[PDB]
């Protein structure tokens, strides 16, 4: 990654093993995502292409990824074309699309990139890309529907709301979907027992204010 | 988090796993909130977000989380307006709720308000409010009422008053409460061999002086 | 901590993590509170705080600690007035006892005191409190009495003297006592055979040749 | 490995071990290959003799990775010669093949030569003919033939694929053989079920369109 | 320990529980001391405390140590004593038997002590002082006698020469001794069969020649 | 260890018992040389005498090792006798053989002579020797012999090399001997199955082209 000078320094054997442990006993949970992010934090794209590859297995999510960045990279090519003339000696050529996804770039340009004043953010941009393919895999991951998500008769409140946040964080809900469905879906779902009480309530009502009264 | 002049640095692999493994083994247990605060320390609105972020499962209490996080962000704005003119580009912008929350703050703007002269403290002010959630999360889960904790017939004193104090804990008892509580209440849900020992002391008591006499 | 310009520097997650697992594995014998004041070498109040707090479990031994330092802390402010008038702006304020607490004061205020020259030692009063109190609950907590050591008709005497001073330490005996026993009291409860041997060293005996002698 | 002045620094004791437990678990799986590299940025070619020969077993494989070096140091020979006269006291020699393999060049001579202006990259040029022959291990001990992998009737998709692209990353395939064997023999070797739908997508279709479509 | 300035710096939580594992696990083998000595590298006598009074058990060796102790303080105390004046406030005092120990002296001395010019190693002599004790207590705590250490009739030489230098390394043998040892009654206590063969070789023989003699 | 100014520093707790570890682990197969030989860089002879002091058992080859050194120290005073006079206050004394091995030398005197100009490397020195010593053992503790291994009926090729280099490595086969070995005799010890093929490989055959005839 990048530290303060601003300076490249190699990944380390701990954020290495991290991630690499991660990915064997989560798969692709909706947490992994900020926890990818976290490990790389000021990656070049090669310090991302070595967290990704490393990883052993989830073959098929890692094609799908690939893909994604195939796409962010052909709009990047169409959004910020480049000339093919002959390459200046003294200062940096400009990235496209597949130098920003590391295939088709030297560690010593990345660095170069990042670190130039104005920085040209080559990590966090490619980052960007990895983050849109993850969450593209995560919603395909997602063992159920929110529809399937109900309260059984004789299931604690706080499991069904558990289960029910769980997966709607994998079916990528957005707060504005997140608001509105706590609003409506998730009283709906709920015991005959409980909705009783969650309807008394009624509009408006907290998480907190919900899970207290069905308490019981 | 920020460290000694002033500088940004990423939130380490060792601090991530150590915050992820507490939650997994002890859930919301009371001690959690003074380990996550430790963990936490000179931390970011992003580092905040990332701890928080990384958790998978209590869902429900996430939930409950961003609803006490929007609450003090609607606080904070009443208190704290700000015009929404033309931004200077010279000089930081005023940081609104969402801002302090990381949900429409860069880490370039969190650490431009962090690390000025004066400061504005975002990462202890986000800081508040999420310990302040976490304290609505510990108390809900509390398992069983004070009321409830009574010293059994064949049960050590020693037993009784650490699941005594462990349950106030997690009621959020303050120093007020607790010191009257110790005075009032642990004494009467005592054994009747205990309590008659107990009043012999009397008034003002220390809890070394019950927990000696109790021994037997 | 404070660290070499001196400088307050945040608690590591491997001694958070170190101290809490002393605990749960240890609970309260002897060894913990030399480990607990290696651990917290140049720590501040707050830290201090931090690794009491992160602690799960033993709150009836926690709830006697804050007793113990509420008297250290009544007895410092006897010791140690301070005026109630207006604070001065520029230089800071006088510390009293529940500033060195650290339930009454910043971290700022407390790095301010533990740094300036000359130093007030909030830490290491605030250290010297705990320990105080923790040698209080290792008194109350140690298993056997001295006098129900005895050396057993088939046990070695290694171990019987083991568990003598095993015993000795929590019960809170200092060298003048310690010395006294061994002359005194370590004799007359070991095996009729081993006393028979053991009398004929006599007196002055070090520990070195009474166990040699007794080795049979 | 050489880090930034650019100075020499000794192997950590976690990247050995690291290393060699990865060996140990997976032996000679793709990802092992990314791996080895990123535990060895900077590598001089002694520590990259270190890490090849503290693996217990595999010694076939180690043998096989000696002459893939021999080859590549033969090469280098033809098309770096030097002369054989007397050696400059004052400046650096010139490298030949065995030099850059670390059996003839001191360490010293490792640092003289990468840490140059202009800099000779003994570590890159060594590290790149161990993945040559790490690579030429992989294929090797692939278990089975892409020809084999087929989906099972009750076999969910996701599996059938992962272990596609598994055995087609052993079998080294670059990205124009992966893109060209998605289109064409991925969807032949799907079970009748799946194979009906997949058609019916027809050309240029998205691993990310064929998953969704074969979920069921 | 001390660090280069030569500045003190607060014992490490690996290294503190590092030392307490290993007591643990070998208890009082001979190669616990080595041990001791590598994690106590530039100790003061606090963090020699530190280290001696975290073990939790062997109690009675804890105590065999502190009478050595007592022993080289009272000999330091005659061969270096000390007037009883009033302390001039400037300059440091002179260490006497009990300061080296760490009993009567703060860290604020011991430091002043060892980082002085010329230096008053404290922590050395004290080092010095505690191997004497630790290898009294490997010397008591040795199982078996070197006499009766002797090879099985059916125990490979190899096995047999193991146990014969592990009871010689607890029993305290010099060079002088064990160069002795290896000559005279290593070969005495092999089997008739062997000895017939050891003998053949006579004189001055190595172990290594020993070992591939008798390897069958 | 010395490091870059070139200073001492004290030897790592995790080093230490990364290589306590490894013996206990891997006992004395030939991977523990190159190990130990990369724990120990810039080691001085105090830190190469704490990491062979520290481990527990195999006594029988740590004698033997001894052994080694003495002759080479015996070969070092010969080649390099010194003058027994007057030792010179201000300027260091010759090293001697026991001075390098650290048995007569203290570790002022170990750093003034490897961080001198010109240094003498009294840590490389003796680490020669010990590597010297490690080679023996390792000869010695070698299970099978070479003309043992040989394939079994129904053994996969792959399994047969693996042993093959196993114990040739251990049998201290220089490269000159380990390629006329695969010429020679891999190929004599093979199945007759394989056999019958890998003579019709022929003369020169990589063992890259002997492993894929031979997987049938
Ligand atoms: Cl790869
Ligand atoms: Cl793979
Ligand atoms: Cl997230
Ligand atoms: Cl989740
Ligand atoms: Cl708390
Ligand atoms: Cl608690
Ligand atoms: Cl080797
Ligand atoms: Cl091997
Ligand atoms: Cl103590
Ligand atoms: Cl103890
Ligand atoms: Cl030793
Ligand atoms: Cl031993």
């Amino acid at each position: 990654p990048i530290v303060q000078q601003m300076v490249h320094q190699a990944i380390s054997p701990r954020t290495l093993n991290a991630w690499v442990k991660v990915v064997e006993e989560k798969a692709f949970s909706p947490e992994v995502i900020p926890m990818f992010s976290a490990l790389s934090e000021g990656a070049t794209p090669q310090d991302l292409n070595t967290m990704l590859n490393t990883v052993g297995g989830h073959q098929a999510a890692m094609q799908m990824l690939k893909e994604t960045i195939n796409e962010e990279a052909a709009e990047w090519d169409r959004l910020h074309p480049v000339h093919a003339g002959p390459i200046a000696p003294g200062q940096m050529r400009e990235p496209r699309g597949s130098d920003i996804a590391g295939t088709t770039s030297t560690l010593q340009e990345q660095i170069g990139w990042m670190t130039h004043n104005p920085p040209i953010p080559v990590g966090e941009i490619y980052k960007r890309w990895i983050i849109l393919g993850l969450n593209k895999i995560v919603r395909m991951y997602s063992p159920t529907s929110i529809l399937d998500i109900r309260q059984g008769p004789k299931e604690p409140f706080r499991d069904y709301v558990d289960r029910f946040y769980k997966t709607l964080r994998a079916e990528q809900a957005s707060q504005e979907v997140k608001n509105w469905m706590t609003e409506t879906l998730l009283v709906q779902n709920a015991n005959p027992d409980c909705k009783t009480i969650l309807k008394a309530l009624g509009p408006g009502a907290t998480l907190e204010e919900m899970m207290t009264a069905c308490q019981g």
